[PDB]
């Protein structure tokens, strides 16, 4: 039902099911799978529709390369709702920066907007976003 980190949120969630599977195939289940903190912005289903195949037929065909957007969804630490104000930008594993702000009680984060904040795991906190995020 979700009752896990960061990962089995997912792994609980039928919007999430096909994010899970994507995760697999990076087989980077130990960084999320791990307990610590993180701020994970978990991209549904239409989200995976609205990346350009081509780009996706790499990260699907190479582990690396998925989990190379992927560690970018995920912050290094636990940035809840109520932390989320005019635009906060929280660090992530990729390596950038994932640049949330509150706008008009819309949560949106590096430049797409959020469909619901605050989804917690035992090792972080989650937030739905309806579009995959790129640097």
């Amino acid at each position: 039902a979700g009752m896990g980190t960061v990962m089995d949120v997912l792994k609980g969630d039928n919007r999430f099911s096909m994010l899970v599977a994507a995760i697999q195939s990076a087989g980077l289940t130990e960084t999320l799978n791990r307990e610590g903190v993180y701020t994970v912005f978990a991209p549904t289903n239409e989200a995976f529709r609205a990346l350009p195949p081509r780009e996706w037929s790499r990260l699907l065909g190479d582990a690396k390369e998925l989990a190379n957007i992927l560690k970018y969804h995920i912050g290094d630490e636990i940035l809840v709702s109520g932390g989320i104000g005019a635009l906060v930008r929280l660090k992530s594993l990729q390596g950038d920066k994932l640049e949330v702000s509150l706008k008009n009680n819309v949560v949106s984060v590096n430049k797409e907007p959020v469909a619901e904040p605050d989804i917690m795991a035992t090792n972080g906190v989650v937030h739905v976003i309806t579009n995959v995020l790129q640097a």
